């Protein structure tokens, strides 16, 4: 019976036609547009959007693909296959910016921003973390004023803020009894600045601040349909879901390169991949990627059924980032060449962010036992 | 949203209603019948399993079988090995190594004669392949004469039915399957995990009629199909033992105090619990997918190497980790899984199978 | 090229004194001639084996010749454990208890009267001893010693005590009322009136029990004069753990050698198992980890003799060597895709657990680096 | 009770001689004054040489320190503690160039070349690996060498070239030859150190350019054996640096109002780092002592090179993963170091063959 080593459990037959088509467009884009680059740009967002690869889960009313969370996962996978930096562009734009505008925003808000964000003509950022640390009891405040709000505070380490047109900012809103509310800020607004931050960590990325020096907005700039940490965390959860898929694509790329390198490199008149030690490693890569894909797929399906719980995402994010990083390192060690080293460097960064390996462990730990072990 | 830590990915909602019933049935049996035995080798236990309807669950209702999925076969293995691997081992042999070749490769006569007795558990089978192949079957007037000795055969000393593989001279020395019965002349089966017995199959010119050969299979493909199905069952079964270990380690950690805090309130303990949950959840989705592929008629043996190698390894790691968490049933499971990781076949052999399927080069020698 | 012994990669043999090598050969002869025939035939308590070890001179090797002890180094003590656990952990456990938990405190903390009375019999193995610290509940110890006219009266219950039911000599730790409830050591004997040692319900050559003291009255000379506080018993434990760090290397080596020899004898595809890359890599790890473990235990042994041992050192070798040894026995077990490997592997699981777990020793080391306790 | 130094658990300090401790402290001061500002150049060879850190095991007759192999290791450790590139400079210069000149060379070859290599006024490189095809034809009054070596560390800045070639008339036996920068057929195009080729287009040398006291792979292998030994010591230095950084970082960053290093998970990792580093140090130390006793066997080097490179790389990786600049640098360095001079698996198969008598390479 037929066995596809590159697709052990036949993912291909678990996908809809739309999912396969949308992945194909993602793969063509990655090979034709992303790959030549790897062998930060606002035009690259516009290219991604025009390819229809931004906010794929959003309604056609905004020029989106109206696709499943599974399809979103497939897209991340095809893109991070090229580079995690490119996948990161999509995590921010789609899960951190368009999702909260769509899910928590008004129809006026949906109509103004989403079409521009989907196309990549508008660039967005997500302002939650503040200079203090990872400490949430945030200091950014939104004072109620005649006809709206006045925002004061600083967001720090914000992805794409120095090139953002759209700012989704979380702040304790006076007038909501200090509840955390989401606000949409635009680039030209008075007292709003997004300075870049120094230092070299991923490709195609830029980090900066959001400085709000008494930024005045009307009342329709607040996101009406959400309150509390539930809001930003919903975004983070969806980003992590996409990441759990993306790292599988980079993992695969390392696996395929490790395999091909071992077929191409000869020693004692046989390919390296003709030896047990080498084959054993290829077998472990194949296995872990196959397990990871089935888990993320399952989570995507639950997403679409509306039965996703954030703890599920902790499992696939922690497992897949861990396993993908291990695969990238093993692939690296099997050589001695560049692309495998690049994915590996990327995955070290990816494994760190959006909750560390150990933090997701303790989240799952608390969910099993009812006891928190964070402190 | 609701989260079930014991079923993170909601396996319960991926199963058919038929699958849910058979699992509930398997769960009731393991609890009402198996667990008391282990907590307080038997031909009567076969009859009990058969009477509970848990043997050859994938077989047609024509033989008194459940006519269920390969997924349902896995769920049964999982509920049974949850008590002990020995009880699951009984099923592996009977269902996948004995009933499967008789049904899949056999004639209507052979199906009608043997399967009902095997399904009910009134009849016991064994699988004769491995030797100390040299076993040969000479063509004789009106049938065959079998000579040779099979070794390390599960349940052979208590078996009524013998599925024996032999090079048939009447075919171009090709590997054929033959059904031998306990009362036959040249046939003897000397004895050599819980509820298990191994022995030999000694054939001193055992003469059988022409109706005793399985007509519809030839070559190593025949016995291999049986092993593959047994390995599929095992990949599901070890997850049940894995779960039992995970659940016990969790509960022990809630019950046992150290420094006026439960063990399970500590980071090191929780990380280990998180790993258990993760690997079992990954292993289940994998076995489930392979099971679904079985039913679609799309199983490739290399798929089984993936889930068998992975789930046996990860299940062994979990049982080992759970054992170490009992510092100061888990010992039973942990010891059992060490045996299970070893047989049909080892971790490294399945790795080299996958290695060869990826590269086109065999690395066994 | 230059000579290489795969069986001894770093030439331990040239790091040992002649006396250390002689006592090891002695331990090795005892293990093969007396212990090895036993493991090949289990759940039987046999008090005479203590006498056999003692007569072979393997009990209290670090102790003075005045008691008939070998007056050997702590390195030699380690070598003996290794030669002994190589056969079975239970037999090494006999010596840990007898030498480090019973003879060490009587010798180190006891009077000359106590040294003279108890040590010679314990060295020869005519007396069996046990060590009483742990209670069902070590600072909030409930076992107490009331001051009474002419001595002490001990009452309380010790739990999980090795060899207590076959023991003649009892080293018991208790809160002494007359010493403002400070923890003191007492030597109790088998015949005393309120003393019993019931076996507990449910390793080889090991027997566990309680020490029940129902008002056991002893004279004033039964207390260990030269020690107070937990420093005392903790000092005995540390020496036992040092011995284990060596011992597990013996069981690990036994597994390493059996996995190697099995791979040479068993053929597959008309080639030896040990001719394949995967099998040899496993052999490579065993050799590597055993050789590191030995240099570590040896160094600590040398620091013991210089009087420069610190307990954290022992946490390092005990945790590492128990862990690495268990992994070797497991890998050896799994490579036998049979009886002796399986026996060692089961033993090392228990050994890894007792006398401080892997995680416990990590947090001891963690605390020693950071000054922050992470236990609770 | 007795004192415990978590930074030095088995008291390495008390296992070293006075000379070894002094040479270590001198190496440490050098690395700190000179190397550390750089990580935060042909002249750098001269600086190292003036510090007396090149060819540390060699006789004082060449201006060398005449120290032990333990000291050589200690120096590598202090140097790689800053950066692996700088240790690699010493590995080549000391073990791949000066050693074969000293061990396999004529007295004339020693007197001519060694003082300059010791001082760092001369730079050497080691020519064995190719893209054996390099040959040395017998010619009237000497030899003619033809071929190209690739991935040779420091070849484009080298004054001295130790090249191995199949020498016709020996017959095609591997012999060692000393080549100089100014020579006719010699060119070294480039491809914290620098690699290039050694292109030999019929380079003609006299009969005194051959290393007389060696033949066969024993020659080049003795050199690699010594470099790898140095490496097994050096990576322990990058490893410690990562460990100390991980610890100090865990003490400095608070989370949930407690330092990270106050948690069990963080502490377990520190215990693993501490433990593996202590084991690696005791091993490399034992091997150094065996070198000095003249009892080194190459399989010993396989054990420590493979183990310490593997274990240091894991420590570096774990340290990086714990930083939720210098740790990232070491980690990238150690991955290359674990790759070169024999991979982990090759040393496993080297040890495997020595146990079984069976080769599993093919």
């Amino acid at each position: 019976a037929a066995f596809a080593w590159e697709d052990p459990f036949l993912l291909e037959e678990q996908l809809t036609e739309d999912e396969r088509m949308i992945r194909d467009s993602a793969k063509a884009f990655a090979s034709d547009v992303l790959l030549p680059r790897v062998e930060t740009d606002p035009e690259l967002f516009h290219l991604m959007g025009q390819a229809g690869l931004l906010g794929v889960t959003l309604p056609e009313d905004y020029g989106a693909a109206n696709a499943s969370y599974v399809a979103y996962g497939l897209v991340a996978r095809e893109v991070e296959r090229i580079d995690s930096g490119y996948r990161s562009m999509m995590s921010v734009q789609s899960s951190l910016v368009m999702y909260p505008i769509y899910a928590y925003g008004s129809d006026e808000q949906r109509k103004k921003y989403l079409p521009g964000l989907v196309s990549g003509e508008l660039i967005g950022c997500f302002g939650l973390t503040e200079p203090d640390a990872g400490s949430a009891g945030m200091k950014t405040r939104a004072e109620k004023i005649d006809g709206g709000y006045r925002l004061s505070g600083s967001k720090m380490w914000i992805s794409n803020s120095p090139i953002a047109d759209v700012f989704v900012v979380w702040a304790k809103s006076a007038a909501h009894d200090n509840a955390i509310r989401g606000f949409i800020l635009e680039k030209g607004m008075k007292g709003l600045s997004a300075p870049k931050i120094g230092g070299k960590s991923l490709r195609a990325s830029i980090t900066g601040e959001i400085v709000m020096d008494g930024v005045e907005v009307s009342e329709d700039a607040i996101l009406p349909n959400v309150s509390g940490l539930k809001g930003p965390f919903g975004c983070l959860n969806r980003a992590r879901y996409g990441i759990s898929w993306g790292v599988l694509g980079a993992a695969e790329d390392c696996w395929f390169r490790a395999r091909q390198y071992g077929l191409d490199r000869k020693q004692f008149n046989k390919p390296l991949a003709g030896t047990q030690l080498y084959q054993k490693k290829l077998a472990d890569m194949q296995t872990e990627i196959a397990l990871g894909i089935q888990a993320s797929l399952r989570v995507g399906r639950l997403f679409d059924e509306g039965k996703m719980a954030p703890e599920m995402i902790s499992i696939v994010k922690r497992n897949n980032c861990g396993k993908a990083l291990d695969i990238a390192r093993q692939a690296r060690d099997m050589h001695g060449e560049y692309h495998v080293m690049r994915h590996a460097q990327n995955l070290e960064t990816v494994n760190t962010y959006e909750g560390t390996h150990d933090v997701h462990a303790l989240i799952l730990g608390r969910a099993q036992t009812g006891i928190q072990a964070f402190f």
